């Protein structure tokens, strides 16, 4: 995708902070940008648009590489469009924004400059923030996670992609997404079609596959942290059924781990830890720590979760469930659980934490969004059963208080029209650093 020069991009600041050992911390200047799915795209030429509504215009988009030559990327009004406010340390991203048009949710990415994401890797150390999100209920997913995005968006062996980072583009995950417009340097009009159950209600015929670190995915009600593999831990192009992934007829006949090895608390037996007034009491801000543990050879071998909340630490909750012990995300824990809940093991399959240990080298991109489920409704994070006919009685079916009729985007993108997440007080260092 090309440079627009229609409307000048200016990626707001986030203030960050690297840790060094308790009680030392010191500030870094980063910027947020937009993903480049939710800009205008149009023709360089003028303003006539690429892509309006759910359809590309295929006159300039007759294939991908000629749509790609043809289309821009322009800069984004981030606070009146999107609802997305980035001051001091905070970010904050509203639900829905109703300004000329109507926008649903947001994708962003930390950046180091102007052209270049901020990579991390978290062998031996711990990512920590703060967050607020008393106002996502049922059916919301505030989101913040990494994925192994090439730094610079892509632009140094892909022709026909001059927006890269400063317009938000390269994005991959380890659903092996189809929505995307872009992908790899090529636009992703050829077999494009219109489908209900997408976030953008279009997938064309090529994903963005990736590995995917889901440090938090959350709600008022429940939250999972979610490390998933995959055979190539950087950007791979795949085609159509062969993805895997939310939209292919064999979910697991892709690259990568769709579902990941996860720990949701509600999930893991503990009903009483993470919700309204509970010990992690979602109606006021605390402080998420993830420790990112190796082994003597520096491979990870352990996912470490702790909350702060008015000072008080709080470790992460042990999973009851008979079969699943610990609090923590180890390979013990994930072959457990995939055998107790009776779940394919893909995080197994493409390399578990192996491949989380080439992600983090590889280096990793921050991602903070916020997002509704047009495939689940959310289910799979906060519901009494998913699936929604699914005995409760059996282990792993159960991850929330919300009914199996809750989170419908129609639905809750007019009664939850007013919620929003507030992330804040990012800190990055050695294990213990961030917190005490
Ligand atoms: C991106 O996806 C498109 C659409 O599936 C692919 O285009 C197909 O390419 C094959 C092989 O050249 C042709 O036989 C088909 O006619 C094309 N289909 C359509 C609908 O145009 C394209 O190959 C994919 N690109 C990559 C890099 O995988
Ligand atoms: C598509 O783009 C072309 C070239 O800018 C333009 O002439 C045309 O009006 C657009 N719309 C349709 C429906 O073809
Ligand atoms: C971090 O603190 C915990 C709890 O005090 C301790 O068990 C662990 O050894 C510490 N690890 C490092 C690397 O400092
Ligand atoms: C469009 O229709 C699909 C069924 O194919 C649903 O899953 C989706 O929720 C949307 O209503
Ligand atoms: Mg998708």
């Amino acid at each position: 995708q090309q440079i627009g020069t229609l409307t000048t991009e200016t990626h707001p600041p986030l203030t960050w902070q690297t840790c060094t050992s308790g009680g030392s911390c010191t500030t870094n200047n980063g910027k947020v940008v937009l993903d480049a799915n939710w800009r205008w795209l149009h023709s360089t030429s003028g303003s006539t648009n690429c892509y309006t509504g759910n359809t590309w215009n295929t006159t300039l988009c007759p294939d991908d590489t000629t749509c790609a030559q043809n289309c821009a990327l322009d800069g984004a009004d981030y606070e009146g469009t999107y609802g997305i406010t980035a001051s001091g340390n905070s970010l904050r991203l509203n639900f829905v924004t109703n300004g000329s048009q109507k926008n649903v949710g947001s994708r962003t990415y930390l950046m180091k400059d102007d052209t270049h994401y901020q990579t991390f890797n978290l062998l031996n150390q711990e990512f920590t923030f703060d967050v607020d999100v008393s106002g996502l209920p049922c059916g919301l997913n505030g989101a913040l996670y990494m994925v192994p995005m090439a730094a610079d968006g892509g632009v140094s062996n892909e022709p026909n992609n001059k927006a890269g980072a400063q317009y938000g583009v390269g994005y991959c995950d380890s659903q092996c997404p189809r929505d995307l417009k872009f992908i790899a340097g090529s636009a992703n009009v050829q077999g494009w079609e219109p489908a209900s159950n997408s976030a953008n209600s279009g997938l064309g015929g090529n994903g963005s596959c990736c590995a995917e670190l889901d440090i938090w995915e959350a709600n008022s009600i429940s939250a999972a942290l979610t490390p998933h593999s995959a055979d190539t831990v950087t950007q791979t192009v795949c085609n159509g059924d062969d993805c895997g992934g939310t939209y292919s007829n064999d979910r697991y006949s892709g690259t990568t781990d769709p579902d990941g090895c996860d720990f949701n608390s509600y999930r893991q037996g503990d009903t009483s830890f993470y919700g309204p007034g509970k010990t992690v009491d979602t109606n006021s801000k605390f402080t998420v720590v993830t420790q990112f543990l190796t082994d003597s050879s520096g491979n990870l071998n352990e996912i470490k979760r702790f909350y702060v909340q008015n000072g008080v630490v709080i470790p992460n909750s042990q999973s009851t469930i008979a079969g699943i012990s610990g609090n923590s995300i180890t390979q013990d824990y994930c072959t457990a659980q995939k055998q107790v809940f009776g779940d394919t093991n893909t995080w197994e399959d493409h390399g578990g934490f192996q491949s989380m240990t080439n992600a983090f080298k590889a280096g990793m991109v921050l991602v903070m969004s916020l997002w509704d489920d047009y495939y689940a409704d959310m289910l799979w994070l906060d519901s009494v059963a998913y699936p929604t006919d699914a005995d409760p009685s059996t282990p792993g079916v159960a991850r929330g208080t919300c009914s199996t009729t809750s989170g419908v985007p129609s639905d809750i993108e007019s009664s939850a029209a007013s919620a929003y997440v507030i992330y804040s007080n990012i800190k990055v260092g050695p294990i213990n650093s961030t917190f005490s």
